[PDB]
């Protein structure tokens, strides 16, 4: 079932990216390096402590 895990990693949910920010809150943070990993480098950094 690792194909399902890969599909979830690729697109978990439309709002999972926001949950990704929560994931950034969950582990590490949504910093410039984390923001540069995604398409936008300031969408979650403003909401990340």
């Amino acid at each position: 079932q690792q194909e399902e895990v890969r599909k979830r990693c690729e697109s978990a949910e439309p709002r999972h990216g926001e949950l990704w920010c929560a994931v950034s809150k969950d582990i590490a943070n949504w910093q410039k390096k984390i923001g540069d990993i995604l398409r936008l480098v300031a969408g979650r950094i403003k909401n990340t402590f």
